[PDB]
């Protein structure tokens, strides 16, 4: 729907300037041409608009990172392919992530916002798991691999979250590519440790 | 002064009840019995109160984690009982950190808030660095140790940030002690990787 997109485009731009609080549904109308009644019929409220806008930025973020099956064979080893793309996006410091971390830390979340935060978070965790399953030896029993992959995934997600905060709070001195390289090296060392933990 | 602590205690209770937006200086006065003029005279504005409030929360968080020169014998190494305390605090999932992360992701921050967020962040980084310097072999040249410690510290700080979000967004399934244990294991493995360039 093209009418949905103009509302979100208007809201993005309007929130880039002016902030969320100082932006009125009226202001959104002025920008996108859709009447307030029309905006409500779509997203239900002002918070509903931010929710849908947040979810859109997510899909664009994730679509720029290839799934394991979308990368090639292995080359360079192909978990590396994903890492390269993740590094690329993260090095550009996406403001989408700023919003995600902000909204996930807010008390009294709007139900629509809470659902979107939950889904984006689950997708992120899923995308990491998709990549990390292929880092384990072929001969691990499925139940054991599940445990190890899960614990490795939580570790990767945690480090990746912290990389954004590094890039945010230490933008001048933070090397994103280097930090993610340490993660890949950390994961490689942890795999034997986890497999033999009884 | 006792006057400052009553304002902050009252503000602490008001946000977590009505939240920051729905709380007024008048509400703060009603709770602590200090006139708005007195409150302004201390913190200058409503944002000034929030700043001082969460900075207080930071000091209580850090004072509960021993530095290297506290945390006595043996020389263990000492980062284990440091880690134990860090795990203990994080296991309780303090709301201080939620506020820190929230204020750190905001644009158009009040000047007082920005200064406090930066100080808390620098203090955290410094406390990690203080502990991690002792994980290296002693025969490492000071300049190389500087780089390795700094890179290890940023890694630890990053993981430790991620642990809070795991505890916050996956509270049922997140094992905090186990995560921080992986970190210590990760750091130890990374220590030679970094030294050999
Ligand atoms: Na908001
Ligand atoms: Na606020
Ligand atoms: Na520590």
């Amino acid at each position: 729907e093209r009418s949905r997109e103009s509302i979100l485009d208007a809201t993005e731009r309007l929130m880039a300037t002016k902030g969320y609080a100082a932006t009125s549904i009226s202001d959104i109308r002025d920008a996108c041409g859709l009447a307030p009644s029309s905006i409500y019929w779509h997203f239900g409220s002002k918070e509903g608009v931010l929710a849908a806008m947040m979810e859109r930025g997510a899909q664009r973020f994730f679509a720029a990172i290839p799934t394991w099956d979308e990368a090639h064979g292995p080359v360079e080893q192909r978990s590396e392919r994903q890492l390269t793309e993740l590094v690329s996006l993260q090095s550009q410091h996406p403001d989408f992530l700023r919003l995600f971390y902000l909204l996930s830390m807010e008390r009294s979340q709007d139900p629509a916002v809470a659902a979107v935060v939950r889904r984006v978070r689950n997708t992120a965790i899923a995308r990491f798991r998709d990549s990390i399953t292929h880092l384990l030896p072929s001969d691990i029993p499925p139940g054991k691999a599940d445990l190890v992959v899960a614990e490795l995934t939580a570790f990767a997600v945690a480090l990746s979250d912290g990389v954004y905060f590094a890039g945010h709070l230490e933008p001048d001195t933070t090397d994103v590519e280097r930090m993610y390289r340490r993660l890949r090296q950390a994961l490689e060392a942890l795999i034997p440790v986890l497999l033999e933990e009884t």
